[PDB]
């Protein structure tokens, strides 16, 4: 009813501890930015924690083109092909405020308008051809260390040269 301008609502950090070839490579810590899209942020956060009884934790990264992006969490199908968010097995677009401005952000997969499911990417360069088309709903504030490792086990096609997985992930208190 009253006139304002709201405080940031609180931003949940979250990590992931990674695996390649099967050796563990460290940790990726993220924010996840609820104060601009907290629909799209309480999904990955909850992917996370596991807390509705499944999630990222045993998931891989299953496409890394170099000099573009690392993708992952497909924990359905386990092929690339699967994943479902915590409102069903895709989810609307929440918007496009956050834009792909530089290495080291979250964005949503899809195929297509309002088809988010579990499927994410982190940047590794600026992929600005991406706004508007996928939302962008965090950034790494720790591990882009990490992600570099990731990011030299890909390919210009996309098939990884050894396997990275998610071998376990959570939100930080």
């Amino acid at each position: 009813g009253e006139p304002i301008a709201k405080k940031a609502r609180s931003n949940p950090q979250v990590y992931m501890d990674i695996k390649i070839g099967n050796k563990p490579a460290g940790r990726i810590q993220m924010l996840l930015r609820s104060d601009v899209v907290p629909m799209t942020a309480e999904n990955f956060r909850c992917l996370c924690t596991h807390e509705k009884g499944f999630g990222f934790k045993g998931s891989s990264f299953h496409r890394i083109i170099p000099q573009f992006m690392c993708q992952g969490g497909d924990f359905t199908n386990h092929n690339g092909t699967g994943g479902k968010s915590i409102y069903g097995k895709k989810f609307d677009d929440e918007n496009f405020i956050l834009k792909h401005t530089g290495p080291g952000l979250l964005s949503m997969a899809n195929s297509g308008p309002n088809t988010n499911g579990s499927q994410f990417f982190l940047t590794c360069d600026k992929t600005d051809w991406l706004d508007g088309k996928h939302v962008v709903f965090g950034e790494v504030t720790e591990g882009l260390d990490v992600l570099r490792q990731i990011e030299a086990q890909g390919s210009k096609d996309g098939k990884p040269k050894q396997k990275v997985i998610i071998a376990d992930c959570g939100e930080y208190v």
